[PDB]
């Protein structure tokens, strides 16, 4: 399962000082998906990232790119050279009222009427399309404030109009929290598991996505798929990659979580999840660390215990076969999972995500470092390859670590005590090659 | 002995097509109509598989062999019978003009414009034509350039009628989804069991025939015994065999899971034990099929809580307490009948035993049938060579085995198919088939392969 050249999937190409509301196509290529000049256009990135923009042609845009400036490529969560899909989007409907926050950081200090200086210039008889979930700038006098759009009527997106009405009132959306959403983990976010994620997409999502194609030949396909592994491998990783990537619905499941919680409460919490699942079909329940709520029935001292694991046990034969529902669970001790789970028609099918090689070790490191100042000396491939036994879990903490090292060297120009760290310091910052094999060295 | 096979009798025939054919009406023989004292006209009674039944109108055809019966595709599959089976036939004399029936569309089949249902197609379709009709059955209506399904919810008088001029005819309510009565028309019967021939003799015997004919046993002078225990290895179709049971039986069935009375509460594990043997008893003749007994009456030393050994007490308070009048038979299924406690298989309790074991070829080749029969085949594909290869293998193993030779036949599509379509490629559907190769990979692939060795 690759990515297959379809007409409408275009690679992303520049274009700075191009408007917000812009994206721009070759004239044949716009010609061959029946796209006019000012059409409304749907736009997909990754983890379920949509835009809506107006597609313009351009004779300096070759026929297989899509030239967006770097706010809509934000909005897509992809970069320069990454693969988007645009289709027609002709239902979209002018907007009644729409709600905007503030970034708290780009309106420190004195503001004046947000409204009046920044959006209502910004909109003015534009005409301009939006989504829940956008994020754009706006120059207004002699500043620039950061906007994220947090409600549409009509929803998700709309047209907003003269007659629109906008909204900014509310205390600021925190840079800190857009930034954790921006950096929420994607299929990108996983190395050196190229196998197994496509073992997950052909038994999750593409029978979830594609049901006719199952029904066609005559099989049912299985709904129980068990990921396993030592500790660290990255099996929670790919559980919140699978969360904010898949087009069903996604519910967790933590086992120390409901194990937590008091006797009855942790057999509801459990019906609560697979009642969710059902009535949102289709949908994902992604039950993490199975082995705490379904221990053997032998090492189980608590009648409790013993209860919660026949209650799993009846959801899993609950679901019929009409539900949609395709259960996936992770743990590091498969073989003290309770043998009843892993009959037919349970957990049936496995996935080991297990110890990574040379190669998906630099695609680890690789990952761990891309938000991380690196000096030039930085040699990851030289890591890779002095890193063997590492899991992903241990490869982060080496980065972790050759990082603190890197300002612990600087703690002769650092005073706890100060207000503000020194500038210079601040902005030489870099993690050296020294850095790390430091951290090589301090092990395990 | 399977000395229980179906026997010859005047009403029982054979299912013959009638290509073109009114869902209303049934063709016979002029000799076996006068033979079953049936006439031109008469209302009669149709009895297939899994308790399926259908009211037709009965006519005379020449050209029909006296032991056969003549019906279009729409009432076969309300019968649940294919051509070459076998069905009964009996007048149904008592059906009366129905005040008010209510159907509901199949929802592919109303996708997009609709104009007027009962107009476009329920009018033109009942209108003068006083056909009868059961609860439970599907039916195709041509109106103007279009089908409609349509299945029929509630009749009264429930559960047939005849559907006259002043019959108040309902459709309104949110349409009855496809996959919800695909699910209802491959519901379990008997025909899906396979290599389990002698087994399923036992089980009508010990169960089915006490339950049927109280009478026999009586005349003899012999208590049949009421508890009846499945035991095998795991997948070799106990469960499947209770829901089989559950859509054949004559009787009341109620279903308790093991896994499902030990996940209630304290004290509510033996509250819904209670109600069920009280619910069985109050619809005599009735029988309780507890699947995985062992999870609720493990051996009382195995048994480290108070409220597990209480709910154990518990069941056989209730197997002593069916008292010899109440007509239950209790069916259980176990793949660890040596844990069961022993006060359990003791005389009047459960007491008879059924071995649902590992097939041979011939039988494993009926299970490779039962579950490709639904399936795309091409024509290369030898099952009888499959059987010959899965050996060691139960019916789950065989399950498996299929659909992983059909998941491999759509991998092997997966350069033309792209995750992110709305669609797949039509030519990619409809040549979709499953090849011998892919079985001889699936057959490779394996707890298969490392499983022929375990049964020698
Ligand atoms: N394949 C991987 N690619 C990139 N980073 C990884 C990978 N595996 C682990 N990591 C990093 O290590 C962190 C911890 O990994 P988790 O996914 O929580 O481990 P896990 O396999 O769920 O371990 P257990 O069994 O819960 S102790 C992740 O948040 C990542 O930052
Ligand atoms: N004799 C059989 N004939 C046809 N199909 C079978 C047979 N046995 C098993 N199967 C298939 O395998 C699936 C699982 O069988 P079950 O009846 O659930 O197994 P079981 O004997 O109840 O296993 P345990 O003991 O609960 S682990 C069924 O739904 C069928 O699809
Ligand atoms: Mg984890
Ligand atoms: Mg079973």
């Amino acid at each position: 399962l690759k990515q297959k050249n379809r007409p409408n999937r275009l690679i992303v190409d520049e274009a700075i000082n191009e408007d917000n509301s812009v994206v721009s196509l070759s004239q044949p290529k716009m010609d061959e998906l029946q796209l006019f000049r000012g059409d409304t256009v749907l736009l997909k990135g990754k983890k379920r990232r949509e835009a809506v923009c107006i597609v313009l042609s351009d004779d300096t845009c070759s026929d297989e790119k899509i030239r967006m400036n770097r706010v809509v490529r934000n909005n897509l969560r992809v970069r320069l050279g990454d693969v988007i899909s645009i289709q027609p989007c002709p239902d979209v409907k002018y907007g009644k009222r729409i709600h905007v926050l503030p970034i708290d950081d780009t309106v420190e200090g004195i503001t004046g009427n947000l409204f009046e200086v920044y959006l209502k210039p910004y909109f003015l008889e534009a005409y301009r399309p939006i989504r829940k979930g956008d994020i754009f700038l706006v120059h207004g006098g002699m500043r620039a404030v950061e906007f994220k759009v947090v409600e549409t009527d009509p929803s998700p997106y709309c047209i907003v109009a003269p007659d629109t009405v906008i909204h900014c009132e509310g205390e600021p959306i925190k840079r800190e929290d857009e930034e954790e959403s921006l950096n929420e983990v994607g299929y990108d976010d996983i190395g050196g598991c190229r196998k197994q994620l496509a073992q997950i997409k052909e038994m999750v999502e593409l029978p979830l996505r594609h049901p006719a194609l199952f029904k066609a030949i005559g099989v049912k396909p299985p709904r129980g798929i068990l990921l396993y592994g030592p500790p660290g491998t990255g099996k929670t990783l790919i559980a919140r990659a699978v969360a904010n990537e898949t087009g069903a619905f996604f519910f967790l499941i933590n086992g120390p979580e409901i194990m937590s919680k008091l006797a009855g409460e942790s057999e509801s919490n459990l019906r609560k999840a697979f009642e969710e699942a059902e009535k949102n079909a289709p949908a994902i329940i992604f039950i993490d660390e199975l082995d705490a709520i379904a221990p053997k029935r032998e090492k189980t001292h608590g009648e409790v215990e013993r209860r919660i694991v026949s209650q799993l046990l009846t959801l899993m034969d609950g679901l019929k076969q009409r539900a949609h529902v395709i259960v996936m669970a992770a743990t590091n001790r498969p073989n003290s999972i309770d043998p009843a789970l892993r009959r037919f028609g349970r957990f049936d099918r496995e996935v080991d995500i297990g110890i990574p090689d040379a190669t998906g070790r630099l695609e680890i490191l690789q990952i761990h470092t891309k938000n991380m100042k690196l000096a030039d000396d930085v040699d990851l491939e030289q890591v890779a390859n002095e890193t063997h036994g590492h899991v992903g879990a241990d490869l982060a903490a080496l980065c972790s670590e050759a990082a603190l090292q890197a300002i612990r060297k600087k703690m002769d120009l650092i005073d706890l005590e100060d207000e503000t760290i020194d500038a210079e310091v601040m902005n030489s910052l870099a993690v050296t090659m020294d850095d790390f094999r430091w951290a090589l060295s301090q092990s395990n």
